[PDB]
């Protein structure tokens, strides 16, 4: 006798029947999944006048609630509702409209930029129409379609209401990144990477999946600055951090120049107040468009180990200790080399100087090895030199002792990042890294905001889903559409900043790096921490970077070479597996699998689109889209509970119906030297770095505590297999 | 004896109490009420054999030191003169000073003095400079002032210690190097009275120009004026704005009031604004980029109007509650009203709150038109698609009074006042803030990047008149003249970093001289702060300062030209100061006008001026000392003022206690604030721009030991009746 508010605003009777029917379509192919089950939580909550929408999201948190390990398939079923909740939102009925309609009313309510509708005659929308399959909807997890009604889908943000569906966002990011494609190719290049897209081949960032069809041209997420030792460049860069986390990018700023406290200036007619109250002023430019703490901005900061106020800076994040030696809102990588290694294992010690009172050290430090050992002893030994000198383990152990008590102090190996990189070290050294420490570009400093010969570095991202490839060969096309859209998208978008522009248009930089690692592994049987799948690493990476090479190859071919090729490796015939660390060979002997002499010619001949292209980025919110384990990380569990605006999210791992005993989750491994092994072994093919986490449980350790012993063991181990970067360290509770 | 003593070239030989005695004897020849014998009694028992000559002579400057109090404060003399005995052999060798050019010649050789003196001036002409100066004019120092010197102004070496030049060589050479382009009929004339003016404590100089001015540096800039824009580029702007100039240390007058509030659309919605704070705390961070701990270093005072919709929260920045995320502790904040918000609190009605990017043109009425203010004001407050806040007017007073009393580093500009009555035409050249200490007014431009040429930022040359010095009004006029052509003369030698900061000191050529030793002064004329007595004496006194100093610019406007913005002023349109003073000053003062202001006022539309501001009204404490002032219009807190520091304790005694003890009237002797704010309102009449006005309160005076919300916006109130401008420290004793 109930009645049901229909959406029209119309009323009727209750019908369970229709209830009954969308549910049924939802569970289609579906295992292990009882409509009856959902019916019965959800019935009991109705009551006289019952909106239909309200009915329907009843169902879809009661099959959200019921996403389980035994039960993985609600994940696609609450999906499914919650697709066809997202259909009435924007649509007014479940079947989407017309493309070029759809286009036409979105540029009219401002949402869409018009140059869609300059770049593309309405029977070449008609056309792309026809590429779509609306139905691929019902391929999202739950956790994805959460992702897209909240970060990627045109929305209005004021009310909330949904503009558009998942399908309309791929095809409409592919149509413009292709847009400027002469007409005889122009369509091809768009179909192809619209299914590559919408089959979780290729997974975009955030700020293309919402922005690439906007009125906006804010696309650069990833940042990094050099400061100069002046005032006039410190300006320089607290200006440019405050334009670019206006626009919601990380910061990756370089600060080892700046002199120690206590130097001279001007010989002597004032003396440096310190590197601290500097540091201070550029966590006020990142958090200066931030309220709170939650999130807002986010920046790295590195500094070379033996630096005069090293001791200071090490301690910058701890809870304890006054204000005024405390930098906490920042993270800090911290620069070693080879040098400071060795003085650690023999056990000797590490003299620490003022950049301003070592000439051509700090230069050697990240571009000649064998210069920088020559210099550092002949000014450990000259007594005019101001200097400081410390025990190599008490230092290193200081160092440990903060990453493991923040998880915020990184390592960076700057040898292995110039002699193992795509670029010329004497031309354009990489001196720094970002703020997850996977991006590895040269940069040069500013003398002013607008200076012209600044360079700021900046990196397009992308990854590919080795859980969604079935054979390796696919990649040869992935990556031809992966570089070619990105490529397209370094002319597309905005520079704020005239040294970014430059860095962007000189060297076509691209960061495409890897989702659903974990996945993979299990798919072909191996593990992490075993050693079992070193072989199988080393043959996927040198098929991506193969086909990444090859890719930006030919695109340079036909478009040219980046205008500052000349300044790489590449364009010297020298190539990624010449330069990797020898000490791989003792962990994998898996041989090459493609032509790379045919390659390196090639190269030489016609260059590269693009002077890097490879770098293994974490990735948490876009995994989530194709419900892949987040980037190369192994996951925690086999269901992931994430607490939110909308309710309880939970996620499944990717086939745990028959993969759960497959699967090494991060506290079943025994220590961080498996992984640390793989990650060494993709650091042979990989341009730029990698977001290396290390990991500990206190738990299998007596006493309770890791003890320094492991943190320095397992710090060395990634240094002997050539990794460059180490990120987070996570400590269990 | 058995003693001996170690000399100065290292030669030993038999100690003589002689010697001691015949230098005390030299030192203390015309002092009265001082004992040679109870020097040497302090001094003697600390004697060893081997001792350092220097070391005795450093315990005879101690022992004497420490013997200045009330009942004897002529060993502020002995003790100077003997620490100006030492510094002459620390510097010379011997007592008698070299020949001035040969000191000249030999200290550009070492670089410490700046090679453009011996290119200005020949040898004949370094010669005849000799001849002006008195060495002896060392000798009447006090004991503090010697110790100043010493410590910040003599030309010396910091790593070793070692003292270069000695006073008088300091005087005559800022004086020949701020003259030196003038022409040869009249340069040397210039030199000399200037020198004059300085070394016998008529003019008192700002610590940089002490410092700084003979040697190779150009940096004397201490006070910056920084308006910010409600944009990226120009925070950015301000931003690298200050860093340039606290790394000059310069204090910094930073007005951020246009920065619109927390949640407030950007591009139309694209984005939302996070609030003011998280900007002012990028401001904080640059003041104190140049700066190792939070002792002084980077100081700056930062301006909002008290309608603000974040007001609420600005207000509290300052005090210990609060987490970190809220509050902007090492910076003070100056609150600007108006008479609509005073009006507001009388009445017991309720104040507005707007971000000023949602209220069009109200912001710049704020300032240059009340009327226009009023009017904007109700009729947004009757809109109500426009964002606003309400707050009864008593709550949000208290609320800022009860931050001031607790943190003394609340200020109140009152921004009608400072354009009513002002130099400035409101509707082109508004004055919109203040700087650091609260008595310049300056109009200022915003930059969208530091090298913006159409920017504005404010400088202004500071000095001030020894009010204790002069012996009738009618020296102002030769000291004017001085004044203002050595201030003059230093815009077009100092540098500029800042492009927008050029422009308005080479545009406005702004000065700012005020005065000290007014205690003093009120003293020797038998008057005092409290009960009214000095308000007429102090309009006679301020009418002829800034009377002789509008015409000492009126001439040099004649001679050189008037400055290049000065169609920007009142001034040009024939509007002088007394024509605009707040005429409540009429019930409180009678003193009549003793100078032909209608002959000036005529001289000056013909001419124009030199300089668009003359007077301003700053605190001295540093500069004080040298004169052995009270400083600047402030009452002593005691007779004798007993300050620690690294040198050891420095003891001052008030000016001619001696016969004046009975005549001074201490801070905290006084009753309470009205009639000291009656002489800073009788001051303002005159004054071009501002002055530091404290307000005092002691605790021991009121019931139950707390001072009343009720009294400290009565005295707020009887500032703004009298037309104030501005309001500093708030000082509670303890
Ligand atoms: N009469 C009804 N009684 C009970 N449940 C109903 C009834 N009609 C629809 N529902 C349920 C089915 C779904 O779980 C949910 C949403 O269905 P939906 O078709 O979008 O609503 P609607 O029929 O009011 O609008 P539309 O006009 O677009 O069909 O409401
Ligand atoms: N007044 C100051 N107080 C503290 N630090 C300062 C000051 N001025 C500059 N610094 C810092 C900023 C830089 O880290 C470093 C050098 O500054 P910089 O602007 O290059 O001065 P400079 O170019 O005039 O002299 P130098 O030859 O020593 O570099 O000292
Ligand atoms: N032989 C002495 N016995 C006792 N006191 C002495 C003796 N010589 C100097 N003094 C006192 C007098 C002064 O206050 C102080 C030294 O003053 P001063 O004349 O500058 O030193 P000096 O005589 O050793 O070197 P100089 O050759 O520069 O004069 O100590
Ligand atoms: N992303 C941001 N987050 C927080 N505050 C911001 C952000 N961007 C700008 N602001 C501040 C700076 C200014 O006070 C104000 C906007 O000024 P501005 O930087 O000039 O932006 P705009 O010119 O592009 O837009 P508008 O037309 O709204 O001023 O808000
Ligand atoms: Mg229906
Ligand atoms: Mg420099
Ligand atoms: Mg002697
Ligand atoms: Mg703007």
């Amino acid at each position: 006798n109930l009645l049901v508010t229909k959406r029209d605003g119309s009323t009727e009777r209750i019908n369970l029947d229709k209830i009954h029917r969308v549910l049924d379509w939802a569970a289609e192919g579906l295992h292990n999944v009882s409509i009856s089950q959902v019916e019965l939580r959800s019935h009991i909550q109705f009551y006289d006048g019952i909106k239909t929408s309200d009915i329907h999201e009843t169902i879809i948190k009661a099959a959200a609630d019921l996403i389980s390990r035994d039960a993985p398939d609600y994940q696609y079923l609450a999906a499914r509702l919650a697709i066809f909740h997202l259909r009435k939102k924007a649509y007014g009925q479940f079947e989407p409209p017309a493309l070029y309609d759809h286009v036409v009313k979105m540029v009219e309510m401002g949402k869409y930029d018009n140059h869609l509708l300059e770049d593309y005659t309405e029977e070449e929308f008609k056309q792309m129409d026809t590429f779509i399959d609306h139905d691929r909807d019902m391929t999202f997890s739950y956790a994805a379609v959460k992702q897209l009604e909240g970060k990627y889908l045109v929305q209005n943000r004021v009310t909330g209401e949904i503009y558009e569906s998942a399908q309309f966002l791929y095809i409409l990011v592919a149509a413009c990144l292709f847009s400027n494609y002469p007409r005889e190719t122009r369509l091809q290049y768009v179909k192809r990477f619209y299914d590559a897209v919408s089959t979780f081949k290729i997974s975009l960032p955030t700020p293309i999946m919402s922005g690439v069809r906007t009125p906006t041209r804010q696309f650069s997420s990833c940042v990094l600055i050099e400061c100069g030792d002046s005032l006039d460049s410190i300006n320089a860069t607290s200006s440019a951090i405050v334009k670019y986390v206006s626009q919601r990018a990380g910061i990756g700023i370089n600060a080892g120049r700046i002199r120690a406290l206590g130097s001279p200036i001007r010989g002597g007619e004032a003396f440096h107040t310190g590197c601290i109250p500097f540091y201070k002023h550029f966590q006020t430019a990142v958090k200066s468009c931030s309220q709170g703490g939650v999130r807002g901005g986010a920046a790295t900061l590195f500094y070379p180990m033996w630096h005069l106020e090293v001791e200071s800076l090490l301690v910058l994040k701890n809870n304890r200790g006054v204000e005024g030696n405390r930098v906490r809102h920042m993270d800090y990588g911290v620069q070693i080399n080879k040098l400071m290694y060795t003085r650690l294992l023999k056990g000797e010690d590490i003299t620490l100087f003022s950049p301003s009172d070592v000439p051509g050290l700090y230069d050697a430090f990240f571009a000649d090895q064998e210069e920088f050992e020559r210099l550092y002893t002949k000014y450990e030994k000259d007594d005019s030199i101001r200097k400081q000198r410390v025990k190599a383990v008490e230092l290193f152990s200081l160092m440990m002792q903060e990453r493991a008590s923040t998880g915020r102090i990184y390592i960076q190996n700057v040898d292995h990042c110039n002699t193992h990189s795509p670029f010329d070290p004497a031309i354009a050294p990489v001196r720094q890294s970002n703020l997850c420490l996977e991006i590895a570009l040269p940069t040069k400093p500013l003398n002013d905001v607008n200076d012209e010969n600044g360079e700021i570095a900046l990196c397009t991202l992308s990854a590919f889903n080795l859980g969604a490839i079935n054979n390796l060969d696919e990649l040869e096309e992935l990556a031809i559409l992966a570089v070619r859209a990105l490529d397209a998208l370094l002319d597309y978008q905005d520079y704020p900043i005239p040294a970014a522009k430059r860095g962007a248009m000189g060297r076509r930089t691209l960061g495409i790096g890897v989702i659903n690692f974990a996945y993979y592994l299990a798919k072909h049987g191996k593990r992490y921490s075993d050693g079992s799948a070193n072989n199988l690493t080393h043959k996927t990476f040198e098929a991506i970077q193969y086909y990444l090479l090859k890719a930006s190859n030919e695109l340079a071919k036909e478009q040219g070479a980046c205008p500052w090729f000349n300044e790489t490796t590449y364009a010297k015939g020298i190539l990624p597996i010449d330069t990797y660390k020898k000490d791989l060979d003792t962990i994998a002997n898996e041989p090459l699998h493609y032509d790379w002499e045919a390659l390196r010619e090639s190269i030489k001949t016609h260059g590269l689109r693009n002077s890097t292209l490879s770098a293994l980025m974490p990735s948490e919110t876009s995994s989530q889209i194709s419900n892949a384990t987040n980037g190369i990380e192994p996951p925690r569990g086999y269901v992931s509970i994430k607490a939110s605006k909308d309710g309880i999210l939970r996620q499944v791992v990717p086939d745990y119906e028959h993969l759960h005993d497959a699967y090494e989750l991060l506290w079943e491994m025994p220590g961080n030297d498996g992984y640390l092994q793989l990650v060494g072994i993709m650091q042979k093919f990989i341009d730029q770095s990698i977001s290396a986490n290390t990991n500990y449980d206190p738990s299998r350790f007596p006493s309770g505590k890791v003890p320094m012993q492991q943190l320095l063991k397992d710090l060395l181990t990634a240094y002997k297999f050539g990794v460059k970067t180490l990120y987070y360290q996570n400590t269990r509770d």
